[PDB]
């Protein structure tokens, strides 16, 4: 029992520190995505609180492939896409930088600004909408605001994987988190495989 | 540093399990009002998922009593407080059943219908207003959700206590919880007191 929809929190950390700094974040990210890829998981969600990631999506998608290219080899690498919702942007591959076009990997790349920032933003809409008649007030529905964030933000995660020492949300979207278990570890501070796979066999049932 | 406000989100468990079902459910409630006055806590948000205590009201409030009455002596039982904001009830000790009138720990009972739906409430009540110009769509703001939300459901929780063995929020009000850390431990399946007092020294920064 492996999760559909994997999600992670990531912070952003010293330069000076091994592995450090926005460099060292987009490194974490890409084992993040082989580690997934290898589960067999073709759904992540990557979630950094000031959108570090969204603002570095050229070098995002070369480290990934880089990365990839290690765990699978060269002539393996596979086909991962990489979206951010709120621009409604997807990128393929290194397309533009650089049947076997089925997609291994889809990852979105979200933000504070994708969380409680846009509910806000979606109950404006809605209000706009009934002040102009186009939608009635007994028409706003959990359905309703449930179907605009999945399509503005994207699917609830299965599981929420956590690298830090004590779990903090730190503006994940809060909304389609209703039944998804998060893990992390007490003493815990770096993004290591060993955490990702204890964190799996967790949600799988493990001891 | 112990938190201002606690949250502990229980889950039922069999009717026919050892300490199962709904006394189960209560029992596990008045330990863990025993436990937060005992710690000096003056504030304790309960959550389970059905609103299971909001339905058994007056027997919880027995059940704190004596609990209440075990801990510091049927003599010297603490004031206390059972709040349900869903439907604005208030009750004070065991007033109606059976300074030192001042109120030692008021315990609020949340249930799903506190969370999302209630987030869809809102929604509502702004867009009725909005279509009326009782409301202007530029007024509908994070601040004007915040406090909304603050009012209807109640403050953000300092820390929040999950006694089951993979951490699932299970639809606890999602707004408020920005900056809340939370506490379980991965094997644990029981609402029992070493628990909570690990939970404690966890958010107190102990060793």
């Amino acid at each position: 029992k492996i999760p559909k929809r994997l999600a992670a929190i990531l912070e952003v950390k010293p330069v000076g520190d091994v592995g450090g700094g926005v460099t060292g974040l987009l490194n974490d990210a890409s084992e993040i995505v082989a580690w997934t890829v290898s589960a067999g998981i073709k759904h992540l969600m990557l979630y950094d609180y000031d959108g570090i990631l969204q603002r570095n999506v050229p070098e995002l998608r070369m480290e990934i492939h880089s990365n990839l290219a290690k765990y699978f080899g060269p002539a393996h690498v596979p086909n991962y896409a990489v979206k951010i919702p709120h621009s409604n942007k997807i990128f393929y591959n290194l397309d533009g930088i650089e049947e076997k076009d089925k997609i291994a990997i889809e990852i979105s790349l979200l933000s504070n600004r994708d969380g409680r920032e846009t509910i806000v933003d979606l109950t404006k809409t809605m209000a706009e909408l009934a002040a102009v008649n186009e939608l009635s007030v007994s028409d706003i529905t959990m359905d309703l605001v449930d179907s605009e964030l999945k399509q503005l933000v994207g699917p609830e995660p299965d599981l929420l994987l956590y690298f830090g020492p004590s779990l903090d949300l730190q503006g994940f979207p809060p909304w389609h988190i209703r039944l998804t278990e998060f893990y992390w570890e007490k003493d815990n501070n770096e993004v290591i495989y060993s955490v990702f796979i204890r964190g799996l066999r967790q949600y799988a049932g493990c001891k």
